[PDB]
């Protein structure tokens, strides 16, 4: 068999195209059908060249690219799956500077298959327990990408679910999308990630996706629901804590208002207050009045799914059978006594 | 004489510049001085075509702009005013679906004289009988405007009474501010007009208005006062106080719930803003939406939702309400019958 150090020698003699391919093709072999043995004398240094080639590939700017770049940066990220699908290659993988952000770097929806792959990785990658926060080390990871390319950093995943990609595609986005949210420990996290995400344009995408006939996309989809679910009961219970502790007038307000100082917040607070005090001067009305407020505001601040309200939209749904014929005269008619 | 199909073919051709003015500047003393039977020949057609070059020149980005950009959106505006200097020119322009809303768009800072003849022409559109909500075809054209350019949908107007400004322009800034709160039937919206006004700043505004030695400027602020102390009367006949005061709004609403089943509603209400996501950029979006919602349902009149920024729920409020109301009376005589 071929050994580790033959492969390094290759990979930094600057081969090309279908030269540069026939080695990474290889190795790839190798990687995935020797002992772990191997791959720890592949190592680091292994490693560190293919990341390089990579780099220097992603790099390449389209009017000086190779035919086969797309080939060779896949068939790197193939080699990155062999590397990593043991406990050595995934350590050395994560110990590296720039492995996770070149991993993101691929995940390029005008090559769907080695976006794909990238994806399936960094799932692999923000479902891991040790180290510990590792679902936010791809998001800085996918934070730098967007800062380097001035892009959304969560739009590249968002073309991957667009109506015309294949349905790997799709369910490799929405599996890497669960794994940035469900593995983290705070609340407030997964609802910033979560409407981060609407605000792109996710929710049309959802209505999209619950059309298709495949298990998979059923699976992602529900995990996704139920983590919303979830986390608008840990805000509903929030909120419970909050109607417990909070009781006087007075603090309530005063609270508010440190919140609400020297922001943009501050005058749509006054702007209420001020509303308020317009509502209907009317004893058996005011109640009802503000009652049906109080439903509203309900309904916006402990929204449904676990997400910030659409803000863009124009009309906001409202539940309202929870709040309401000639069936009120024939009552009082009961007069009769 | 020129006829208005002649117009109606030069408009459609693509005039520029120079071409451009010279067609509107004839059309213009076509409009104000043939008999009304001529400006109903020129026409809904006429008017569309003119509305048109008017979108195309407000979208103009500035690095691809003509010269005389300005001054044709200027001279449209004349021909606007002219057309709607009788009843069915008027009456066709408050059929059009963008006329009001291009109009708004005329009203623009930089371009003064312009920002006056529309402003004027808008006030005279919010002060008609008929159609009795004008004033809210006007500011539904302010919200969608300030909407595009991204900006307060007041700051225009302003805008326009700011210092270095002519006086002119300020007085037509607040001959126009006048025209959207004056006519309102209902002492709710004029409150909430000149309440966002206010924290808008017009306060300090009107401060130094106040010192202009004109007897224009001197009237709309007259104008403007004399309303604001009506409403003032009506709202203290209401409650029993003022309006920009935080702590003081607060207790006049504790007064006004204290005891009432309206009490616990208004406790939650204080209570889920505190729930409002803690978040740089999201809070203040709740806060908004919030008030867009709380505005809506004070304002909302018989089927009628008066401000379009305020429009978030598909209800019919004080249907929904009667309903409500509805359910505490049968709650009450049903208790009352058992026993
Ligand atoms: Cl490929």
């Amino acid at each position: 068999s071929r050994s580790a150090m033959m492969y390094i020698q290759e990979l930094r003699s600057g081969l090309r195209d279908m030269h540069l391919l026939s080695c990474l093709e290889s190795l790839r072999v190798s990687l995935n059908n020797n002992p772990v043995s191997w791959v720890q004398t592949f190592g680091a240094e292994g490693l560190a060249s293919l990341l390089d080639i990579l780099k220097r590939l992603h790099d390449e700017k389209e009017e000086t690219s190779g035919n086969y770049d797309s080939r060779n940066q896949h068939e790197i990220i193939r080699c990155l799956k062999a590397f990593m699908n043991n406990k050595f290659g995934i350590k050395t993988m994560l110990e590296t500077e720039e492995g996770i952000l070149l991993l993101v770097r691929a995940m390029d929806p005008a090559v769907p298959n080695m976006m794909i792959d990238a994806a399936k990785l960094l799932s692999a990658l923000c479902i891991l327990p040790q180290p510990e926060d590792m679902n936010e080390r791809v998001l800085e990871a996918m934070t730098e990408r967007a800062e380097m390319d001035e892009v959304e950093r969560f739009q590249p995943l968002l073309d991957g679910l667009k109506s015309g990609t294949s349905i790997a595609l799709k369910v490799g986005c929405l599996q890497l999308i669960n794994a940035l949210i469900t593995p983290a420990e705070e609340l407030d996290f997964r609802v910033h990630i979560r409407s981060e995400l609407m605000r792109l344009g996710l929710h049309q995408v959802l209505q999209e996706l619950r059309e298709i006939e495949n298990e998979d996309m059923k699976v992602q989809l529900c995990v996704f629901d139920e983590q919303g679910d979830e986390d608008f009961f840990d805000l509903k219970g929030r909120l419970d804590d909050i109607r417990m502790e909070m009781d006087d007038f007075g603090e309530v307000f005063q609270i508010i208002l440190n919140t609400v100082k020297d922001s943009k917040a501050e005058p749509h607070f006054l702007s209420i207050l001020q509303h308020l005090l317009l509502v209907r001067n009317d004893y058996e009305a005011r109640p009802q009045y503000y009652k049906l407020i109080e439903e509203c505001v309900s309904q916006i601040v402990l929204h449904k799914n676990g997400t910030d309200p659409d803000f863009k939209c124009r009309h906001l749904q409202i539940d309202i059978e929870r709040l309401v014929k000639t069936k009120v005269e024939k009552s009082e008619a009961k007069a009769t006594e």
